[PDB]
């Protein structure tokens, strides 16, 4: 029951907080609802508990919750399982609320985002497109250093893994061949 | 009133600390009024908060803590909203008491201000000048990367947001155009 | 009893998350063993209590811990005193769990791992080897640069003192020519 | 007496510690020692509290502190008040017990030290000097980037401060011409 009074706890200083700055009551609802849904009510120091763990631990454990991602991505279905580890090992769990600016275009990207539940929206001058569980986005610019081509906002409530440029390029120094994966992808969504 | 708590018990350590140290009467007076004046008697882990939160609600609570100083400001209230977003998330809020130097004439300078609220003094050799709420200040080392051109006192309290030149520059790595606002503001003063 | 308190509290917060990622039985067996093993049941804030004490009480805590090791090992037992305490200083403790890949082959090797107690298995197309107390694994990389030449698996339960590539190369900047005792074992081994 | 239940909880842990790794009486009573020394039976989370201060703060406690230790060297007596201020924030107090090596001859030095009580013997092939308060060793590598030219064993207890080669040089970028001072002492013993 420790992990459930540890999420009220911390709720409550939340609740201080924004009311120490004066929040509004609509802002303060989506606050209220965004730890709702990327907690559901519980925390633990997941980093103190990683930590303690090693590396074989924390590997199972990643491959165990990205299980479903993975076997829907052939990117990763049908790579080298060191390969998806080591990617899968580097991304970050993020939610992003409906409306929510994931991406902004003409903005310099160093990250890129895998779906694991959700839809996001993604508007290139107009010809809105829509992507959903089994995608990614944002590694165009990755692979070019650019500014994005594109801006994405969370259409539902988005679960999602995003992945930094520098830590996509360090996984590619050990993977080279994988990077093709996200240039075909990167070709095909410029090409369009 | 968990927030109330960790405040009262945290500068009961501050007493302790500087009882160790034998700081003292006056100098204990001043530590008082600077944490009575920076955290109003509340604390809260706001690194952890602002942690658990994603780049979307980290970016409205930001903009909204400073929507005030944005619209007094040219610089901001006139520039990209993806700009001023940029630039303040890289702030540090600080709290000056009377008298403080801020910045002292002819050391290093690795940091600039934006006044929220408060009066500080400019002393070039003689000639003292003032600046309030709504105006910066240290933008021409930042710009020179030489040595601070005049010192800066408090004269009231202070209430600013510093912005370091590492900051400062990967911020106008993404917005150059903007670099000229403050090389205008920085070449008015160093021709007075 | 502070210590087994942080521990049983600490493991506490370990089960609800495994409950909370919905992880099989199994896995939680084998999570709640590796604890066992690992910690005995205890913990202390180990970095902070290191972290209060000053360099020569560290020094002499870790050659205390490490003597056993060190006398069992020809590259410390007959090595310069200090270097086997710049050297034992880098080792980060860890322990692995029966069938765990310490070491795969043909990834990018980043640290080498010393045997305190245990057995680990070695595979090179063919011809499995053993390595018990007292040995150590994973320097060709390290010399090299390249990728592991074998893979490397926990045979019993393995108690090990890992050391990262750039550690390994700190020292040796400081003791040269210790890095000939890793080159006669790495040859031997590539020469076999 | 939060400060004191601090001290006694956490030296509780250690005591636990010691036991855990099974370290011998006398090393217990020297860590048991040790800890009386450097903190006086009272903890505070400093790091937490010089964090939660400003600049100035910060800076008018470490000249307080470290007043004595200011006037007793013309180092910083004689010096720029800025100069010393820089200098001051960059110290870290530790604290030595009899017999502990500081410096080892013949390896990388990385730091010097600044002698606030206590006395030190140095040894370079025979002849021993001693070094009191108001006194400082381990300049010259941080002059030459070379070897330590001597041992420093601590005598008495020792309370010093120490300085990093890189904190050592980051001041120095700013106050260049206080190079010599130090340059003038490492002469004077190289030519001894
Ligand atoms: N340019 C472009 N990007 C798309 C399209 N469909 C999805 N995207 C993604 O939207 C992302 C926006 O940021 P990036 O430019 O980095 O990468 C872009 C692609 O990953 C498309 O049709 N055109
Ligand atoms: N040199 C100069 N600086 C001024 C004047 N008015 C305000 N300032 C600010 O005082 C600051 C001191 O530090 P910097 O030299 O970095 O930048 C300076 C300016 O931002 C002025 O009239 N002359
Ligand atoms: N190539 C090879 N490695 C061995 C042998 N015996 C033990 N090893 C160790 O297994 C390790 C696997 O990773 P490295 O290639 O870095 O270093 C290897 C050696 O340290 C052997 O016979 N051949
Ligand atoms: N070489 C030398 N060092 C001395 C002498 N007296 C004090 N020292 C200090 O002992 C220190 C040992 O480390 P360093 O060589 O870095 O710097 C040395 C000096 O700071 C002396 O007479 N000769």
């Amino acid at each position: 029951d420790s992990s459930r009074r540890q999420y009220q706890e911390k709720y409550k200083q939340v609740e201080q907080y924004m009311s120490f700055h004066k929040l509004p009551a609509d802002f303060r609802q989506k606050i209220h609802d965004y730890y709702e849904h990327r907690y559901q009510g519980k925390m633990f120091d997941e980093d103190s508990i990683l930590g303690e763990l090693n590396g074989p631990l924390r590997e199972e454990i990643v491959n165990f919750n990205c299980r479903k991602l993975v076997a829907s991505m052939p990117l990763f279905a049908n790579a080298d399982p060191n390969f998806v580890t080591a990617m899968l090992t580097k991304l970050k769990f993020e939610v992003f609320q409906p409306g929510d600016y994931i991406i902004r275009e003409g903005t310099i990207g160093k990250k890129m985002y895998f779906i694991q539940h959700g839809v996001v929206s993604v508007l290139t001058g107009n010809k809105e497109m829509k992507l959903s569980d089994g995608s990614y986005f944002g590694e165009i610019c990755l692979l070019t250093r650019g500014r994005r081509t594109a801006s994405v906002r969370a259409d539902t409530y988005c679960r999602l893994y995003s992945l930094s440029v520098d830590n996509f390029n360090e996984v590619l120094e050990e993977y080279p061949m994988m990077r093709r994966a996200f240039e075909t992808v990167a070709i095909d969504r410029l090409d369009r």
